[PDB]
């Protein structure tokens, strides 16, 4: 049976999400997909063509696959320590929970930035040494603020450990966009617009809305502790529309980071999704090739007893690549995958994956922030059992 | 033949306009044998210090509110392995938080040796760096001195540890708790407590939660950056003679405010006649506050350090232990300043500092009002007063 | 197959369908006792890796209690 | 000047309905210096406390038996390192069983000083989460009284170990196999033995296996919800005073009942002469029971604990190490109650308790009959006594 759509109506009946669309493909063209719910609770406006959505931390794997570009281009290395680029990023300190600080004994590298080893952490991150002072700071609130600015204040704190000697997820893919900015000389926005989106034929995907983007952005929901005092458990699952603040603006033109802030639709990020199968486009034109695709998904970071976590929450039989979750052990997952799938997710429940052994890519689109029901991973174990 | 180094230490402080005003007295045998001051009461005014001058003596109230539990525990009301939670179930069912976001449940209740040892798991609302200051601070326990006792430990008591009970040290709130925790089990107050046990039969008569009626003009000035509840700080504040800004934290005419950790106000005077009494657990006249025994029990060491030796907010007590009432110095070989084996007491926010040092039938007491002196004022007046006493 | 078709996932906290198995604890062979420090899962039940023992379990520190409360040996007793 | 808290604590127990009656006594250089009586003989009666009160003293019998144990080692019969096996052969080829149903031969062979020292394996029957008590219990080891001390052990020995002998610690049956090896060695009954050679030159008259002549009259009524051979509880029984059932495990008036671990009958000034001997190894007259070297060989702390400390069913003894006759304080900072470095004794499971501090030349014993109390009342008492003593 469907069960990809049991799912997505279960959760719409359930008034847990307010709507959701999904694909599924293989070989690049679509076998599943589908669509519940309505664009916003309130009104109750059916899910329009070409719905937009905010995709949160599924920017990372794009600003990720940029940096791989720039990197066969030459601009910089895996290895390139980022103070090169950005001076204000020498001599960092690191922090720990006994309030003691000490130089940092490594330099951070584009690698370090890519693998979330670099020693950043983020505002909303309970326990954590430092996230008092990145939320002082407003980091992730002030999305006014220009990302060049930003990186000026995040780069006076410490780290919460020296470079290289850990994993911690983190505010290091806006980092990497801001140096990516820093060797060019130009802004991410730009590149990524001409580099990946134009080939990609990725028209609605940006961090500004189209002209005509206002009447098709999704709603979003959910009560998710993003930039307050970090909650000690889940706040409750209700479809109330969230309040983002000034951090996430649909209309400033030099709103741009690496680790969040892209609005996109779910064609616009198939498009990516199926790309991540062979560094081309469906034309056949090269974006990356495929001994740096090779490289960019290779599992580079291992986990330990406990295995991959975010801020707790288990990320069962996954390893670290340069742009994101792999699976490294099927034996250990949680949910239906293959051995080498991968992708990322983001805070809205967003998320998408890549199947390499099946030639399959999938997403699942929405908007719930702090979400206590992982739609994304049963959507794909959906899929899988479809298949 | 030693000349004065008590003297030229506090002098040299204030006429490097690093402390407003000093006070200190050394006792040996009962009997003053150093004293002085130095400086004003204010720097604006440059009015002098007046006679009986008052400080607040922040965490100086630590070892009084311990003693006084320990004096609860020799009467019977509760003992050292006792179950915090029996007395208040709202520390029932603790959890304990980490760097990494992860929660669980403690694996072990909270006794009443933990709160004195500082063991409980509980932090502060300035750690800077740890897991659940933060809560603290948005919790305002610190920051919110108008809050009864009682009602703040509601807040507190539901907020995770950093650590399960017992298996690490951490400086902390756990002496409110404690405070809290004996009027629980004795159904009075605190300070009422204190009083009748400790400061009438010492005669301690200008020390309490508020100022005595002629109190206000006696109150010496405060200053300095430290921030007590704000964001915690990367490095020190800058050591810079300024009135501070006490906001609500610290009342001085509240007949309801009472903590076991500080809040405090007393007199040099006043706390010599504490110190003093610690040397045998008597008072002058030779009432015993406390016997032998269980003096003995309190301030053996009890809590041993691993290397990096105790630590508060990463500054170091090198070579003392901890006791069931404060520090006391375990190994001179490791000590950073002169001290004799088995020298103990605290220490203020304010720069308050006293010892006890019994090798010598000494004690010690340096007043003053600095919060986040960048000078070790307590540690230096103690080195000159052991320089002096052969 | 219930996994495959929704009922619930390996990493279902079983307590969200059984609440009598909120606030478990845990027994040594030195007589201690502490709360669990994590929640029993579907996972931990098909991998045996929840805790739980048998009454037949030789040198168990729990296995006695199963014998006493008859856990295999009354058959007759719903499995509710 | 410090007022009687011993009275106070006994007072307050038995107004608080919590034990039935107590008795104490403490003595210093040999002689009374507090004393007292509190409560009834039995509450459904109200009978007062007769004259020399008789009480079930447990494993207070275990420093009795272990004190014969080292007259003989004085006088040649066995020493520390003799293999039990070599005066019963039953004890030959001993096995270890472990928490995952694993049993391997032992590696070692168990020595008198493992059966003193409660290293050699053994277990009890009541040993919750125990890899063995479950067999304990289905032999009957403690519940059967009326089977006679030489056929208990060999159903005992043929059940592994938990430890290979000599590397943990486990309080256990071990000191009842120990009065066993005493009768394999010697050719006498270990209560013919301990009436000869320590009793009657103490004159300890009313102290044995049975109840004296007129002893039913005298017997103190015992309470409590412990169940000393039932399936071990998860959690305390509820401190209840209500009689409490001893079925065929101690009998009043069995010729042949004898035990090392428990079964003895005796009196508050009885045990009190003992007690005052441990102080010197000598009998009010000055006959030598035990020379001064071999005492001190006795009261050595013998067995050291990790962190985790001295434990039985979980419960701690705080800053106590292990010597051959029972409990030894070798760190004060670590206590949790009142006492002195080198206090030393042991205590039994209806709540009798006794001590012996040679810095203070001071004894002292409380007895009351509670199996399974919640309330420390020995511990209670002796930091009262400590407080009351200088
Ligand atoms: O900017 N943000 O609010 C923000 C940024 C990144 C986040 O992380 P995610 O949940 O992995 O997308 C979550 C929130
Ligand atoms: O409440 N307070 O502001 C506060 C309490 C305790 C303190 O700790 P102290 O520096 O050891 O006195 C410092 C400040
Ligand atoms: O035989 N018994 O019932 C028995 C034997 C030993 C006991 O151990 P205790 O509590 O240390 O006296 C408790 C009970």
């Amino acid at each position: 049976p469907d069960l990809l759509t049991n799912v997505a109506e279960n959760y719409v009946n359930q008034d847990l999400f307010a709507g959701i669309e999904w694909r599924i493909d293989q070989d690049g063209k679509p076998i599943f997909q589908g669509c519940a719910g309505v664009k916003d609770i309130e009104t109750r406006t059916f899910i329009p063509k070409n719905a937009i959505y905010r995709i949160y931390s599924m920017t990372k794997p794009i600003v990720s696959f940029l940096a791989m570009m720039l990197i066969e281009r030459g601009v910089f290395r895996l290895s390139s320590p980022i103070q090169n680029f950005d001076p204000r990023f020498k001599s960092m300190k690191v922090i720990d929970q006994h309030a003691h600080i000490e130089p940092a004994t490594a330099l951070i590298t584009i690698e370090h930035l890519l693998t979330h080893q670099a020693g950043f952490s983020y505002d909303f991150s309970l326990g954590c040494p430092i996230s008092a002072h990145y939320r002082d700071a407003q980091l992730i609130e002030d999305g006014g603020r220009d990302l060049t600015d930003m990186m000026g204040v995040l780069a006076e704190l410490p780290l919460v450990f020296h470079p290289g000697t850990q994993w911690k997820y983190s505010i290091s893919t806006d980092v990497l966009a801001h140096i990516i900015e820093c060797a060019t000389g130009e802004r991410v926005d730009d590149l990524l617009q001409r580099l990946i989106f134009d080939p990609l034929d990725m028209q609605d995907t940006g961090f500004s809305l189209p002209l005509d983007g206002a009447s098709r952005l999704m709603e979003v929901y959910g009560m998710r502790s993003l930039h307050g005092l970090p909650a000690l458990k889940p706040a409750p699952h209700v479809l109330v529309p969230a309040d983002l603040g000034s951090s996430h603006p649909t209309d400033d033109p030099d709103f741009r980071r690496g680790g969040h802030g892209l609005y996109s639709t779910l064609d616009d990020y198939m498009a990516f999704a199926n790309m991540l199968l062979s560094g081309q486009t469906p034309e056949g034109e090269t974006l990356l090739s495929p001994a740096v695709l090779k490289l960019a998904l290779a599992p580079r970071v291992h986990f330990g007893a406990r295995g991959m976590r975010i801020n707790d929450e288990p990320f069962a039989g996954y390893s670290w690549n340069l742009l994101g979750r792999v699976m490294t052990d099927v034996g250990a997952a949680a949910y239906a995958t293959h051995l080498g799938e991968f992708g990322w997710s983001g805070a809205a429940a967003t998320y998408f994956w890549v199947d390499p052994t099946k030639n399959m890519t999938g997403c699942v689109m929405t908007q719930f922030l702090g979400s206590q029901h992982p739609i994304g991973s049963d959507m794909q174990a959906a899929a899988m059992s479809m298949l």
